[PDB]
């Protein structure tokens, strides 16, 4: 399901991603904007083998099972298929490992290349909260 911006900036403030380690709403919506344009069906095979997996864009090397990446580790304990659904909220309970891994949100190069430090409260304005 392709999220609109103000309806997926909804959906996260209520899994609780609105201010989750001290990360705003607008990094999150910054984050899936690049890394899937907010297609939760999105993935993108990596170059070391590994496929990213939802709107999130997560790797199956380190936070989930695919069942073709070997050296898995599946932190989040889960099936990459899973963060595929419609549903965010596999995709959300799994972001919040990661950005508690102790880089934060540089875990998402395109938050590091394309939101960090740039007027992201912008991605949540005009929707009503």
């Amino acid at each position: 399901k392709v999220f609109g911006r103000c309806e997926l900036a909804a959906a996260m403030k209520r899994h609780g991603l609105d201010n989750y380690r001290g990360y705003s709403l607008g990094n999150w919506v910054c984050a899936a904007k690049f890394e899937s344009n907010f297609n939760t069906q999105a993935t993108n095979r990596n170059t070391d083998g590994s496929t990213d997996y939802g709107i999130l864009q997560i790797n199956s090397r380190w936070w989930c099972n695919d069942g073709r990446t070997p050296g898995s580790r599946n932190l989040c304990n889960i099936p990459c298929s899973a963060l595929l659904s419609s549903d965010i909220t596999a995709s959300v309970n799994c972001a919040k490992k990661i950005v508690s891994d102790g880089n934060g949100m540089n875990a998402w190069v395109a938050w590091r290349n394309r939101c960090k430090g740039t007027d992201v409260q912008a991605w949540i304005r005009g929707c009503r909260l």
